[PDB]
């Protein structure tokens, strides 16, 4: 029942009520799973972001116990940083660092991104990947919208909530987990799958950076993904307009078997990631600046 789910939950979230310190909410996006607003904290006026999650609103409920586990207490430069985590009546409400420069899916969808700009979003998701993958860390939902901005240009990966944890007991997951569009072959295919799902998807985001959307968009959800399944793997609509370096960087992503597939460490020394620029760099692409 969802009485017994919340109860569970409760045991696993933080004791108390945001609503206590927290004020102002501004809903300022949606996503598969809820919403995300900027919330003010009273005593210091400074602005933080909370997502909301309806438990009776999930394709998979169980999966509201990943994030608030997994992500606790964890620091990375390149990761959106979540504080707390509350069982609010049936929502549940993550207390998050917040990324007043949006999320990618803005620059891609109004911009065309230079190879400098491409560089240095996949140079900071990769260093990301590197350490989270490492741990036992599946992402499951790489794709522009995860991908947030400061003001100042600096990349950081949020939207953990379909994240999985795998170990040396259990190394692979089963679950059909992530974005139909996004989503790697062999997850599509059932085989027990690792961290390298990331990276295929990581693969999709590029061609978005590329092309502005990903392969088979204008597709329903089922179709895309049995195309993405039988299909060799998707070409860029703008190829003729990329360097040799990014077509050979893409060539290790979108790799049908997850074994031969590149794996983030090794991407870290691909060449294409010597073009990445600074966070200036990035700051041109934002909507307040273009």
């Amino acid at each position: 029942s969802h009485e017994q789910f919340r109860a569970a939950l409760q045991l696993v979230v933080d004791p108390g009520d945001p609503r206590s310190y927290l004020d102002n909410f501004i809903k300022i996006g949606e996503g598969s799973t809820g919403i995300v607003c900027i919330a003010t904290v009273r005593s210091s006026g400074k602005l933080v972001a909370v997502k909301k999650m309806d438990l009776r609103k999930q394709q998979r409920r169980e999966l509201l116990f990943n994030e608030v586990v997994i992500m606790r207490d964890y620091q990375h430069e390149n990761v959106v940083e979540m504080y707390n985590s509350y069982l609010v009546g049936d929502e549940l409400w993550v207390v998050m660092e917040f990324l007043e420069g949006g999320a990618l899916t803005d620059i891609v969808t109004h911009t065309r991104m230079n190879e400098e700009q491409i560089a240095a979003v996949c140079l900071a998701v990769l260093q990301a990947l590197s350490v989270l993958h490492a741990q036992g860390v599946i992402h499951r939902d790489i794709k522009s919208d995860s991908i947030l901005l400061t003001h100042d240009g600096r990349v950081k990966l949020s939207d953990f909530g379909f994240c999985a944890q795998v170990s040396k007991e259990v190394p692979r997951r089963k679950s059909l987990v992530g974005t139909p569009y996004w989503m790697a072959p062999e997850l599509i295919s059932r085989l027990p799958y690792g961290p390298e799902v990331d990276i295929w998807s990581l693969g999709i985001m590029v061609i978005e950076m590329v092309d502005g959307e990903p392969p088979y968009f204008n597709e329903p959800p089922l179709k895309a993904m049995k195309m993405i399944r039988d299909n060799l793997p998707p070409r860029l609509k703008n190829l003729h307009k990329v360097s040799p370096s990014l077509k050979g960087f893409l060539d290790r992503l979108l790799v049908r078997d997850p074994a031969q597939r590149a794996t983030a460490a090794e991407l870290l020394k691909h060449p294409f990631l010597a073009k990445a620029g600074p966070p200036a760099s990035i700051v041109p692409l934002m909507r307040q600046n273009r």
